[PDB]
């Protein structure tokens, strides 16, 4: 909508306080003219027809229980994109400012989140395995990265080619979780995942067999579920992430980690320089180590603890 640009104020998910970008307009609308050519949400409604009604409020305030999806899909949208912009040197998923459109109250009891190929799509769950899937930085920003990775490298949805798709989105949910510091983990969706039980999450990437994801390439699924194991053996990528991050010892080899920011850029350049859309394991390896030599030269620390631990997973 054409109209002026304002603050207003509600609560997320997990009742947490925060400020908006939105447009007034007789109404005031989810609309955020701060970012890019602007980030919109809309409300889905409890339908599957998308994207829905851009979401409008009389008063500026978005305090109901009804409204807390919506804010957090709002909000965490900003982080992610002030996260490229300021972290990567990237305008939006496409590079070039593209409008940022989520749509929350995705169907009834919806256990998922998606990008559609247009767009971000929120469930609110059944309040058991989950809760509305917003209230997740790492799940708002997982999502937003499955757009960046069909804009840059077009990694095929499928095998090998889609477990990195999916392993990209962890790494860059994680480290957007790390760049907004609130409580940030290894883990992915541990905020809106089972209300029921404390501690636990969707996924792991510092130890993904706690999940039964393998965490080496000689554990890897080869049947035909989950488009190949997209969601499965991912964990044999979020590992290798986490040790070049954090460092450890797995099956017996050492890696020196070197932080989230060398990890950041590394798995970054390797994403928009290197990576095809039928990318495997071993092509991975191959642009991560070639991008740690072209950001730090190839006898520095970073290039060795990249080998050390594709090395660790068992990747060649
Ligand atoms: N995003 C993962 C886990 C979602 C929870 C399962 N309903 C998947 O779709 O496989
Ligand atoms: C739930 C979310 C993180 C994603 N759609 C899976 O994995
Ligand atoms: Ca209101
Ligand atoms: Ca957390
Ligand atoms: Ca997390
Ligand atoms: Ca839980
Ligand atoms: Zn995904």
């Amino acid at each position: 909508i054409t109209g002026t640009s304002t603050v207003g104020v509600g609560r997320g998910v997990l009742g947490d306080q925060k400020n908006i970008n939105t447009t007034y307009s007789t109404y005031y609308y989810l609309q955020d003219n701060t970012r890019g050519n602007g980030i919109f949400t809309y409300d889905a409604k409890y339908r599957t027809t998308l994207p829905g009604s851009l979401w409008a409020d009389a008063d500026n305030q978005f305090f109901a229980s009804y409204d807390a999806p919506a804010v957090d899909a709002h909000y965490y949208a900003g982080v992610t994109y002030d996260y490229y912009k300021n972290v990567h040197n990237r305008l939006s998923y496409d590079g070039n400012n593209a409008a940022i459109r989520s749509s929350v109250h995705y169907s009834q009891g919806y256990n998922n989140a998606f990008w559609n190929g247009s767009q971000m799509v929120y469930g609110d769950g059944d309040g058991q395995t989950f809760i509305p899937l917003s209230g997740g930085i790492d799940v708002v920003a997982h999502e937003l990265t499955h757009a960046v990775t069909d804009y840059t490298a077009g990694l095929i949805y499928q095998n090998e080619s889609g477990a990195i798709n999916e392993a990209i989105s962890d790494i860059f949910g994680t480290l957007v979780e790390f760049y907004a510091n609130k409580n940030p983990d290894w883990e992915i969706g541990e905020d809106v995942y089972t209300p029921g039980i404390s501690g636990d999450s969707l996924r792991s990437m510092s130890d993904p067999a706690k999940y039964g994801d393998p965490d080496h390439y000689s554990k890897r699924y080869t049947g035909t579920q989950d488009n190949g194991g997209v969601h499965i053996n991912s964990g044999i990528i979020n590992k290798a992430a986490y040790l070049i991050s954090q460092g450890g010892t797995h099956y017996g080899v050492s890696v020196v980690g070197i932080g989230r920011d060398k990890l950041g850029k590394i798995f970054y350049r390797a994403l928009t320089q290197y990576l095809t859309p039928t990318s495997n394991f071993s092509q991975l390896r191959a642009a991560a180590v070639q991008s740690a030599t072209d950001l730090y030269g190839s006898t520095s620390q970073e290039v060795a603890s990249v080998k050390q631990a594709f090395d660790a997973v068992g990747v060649k």
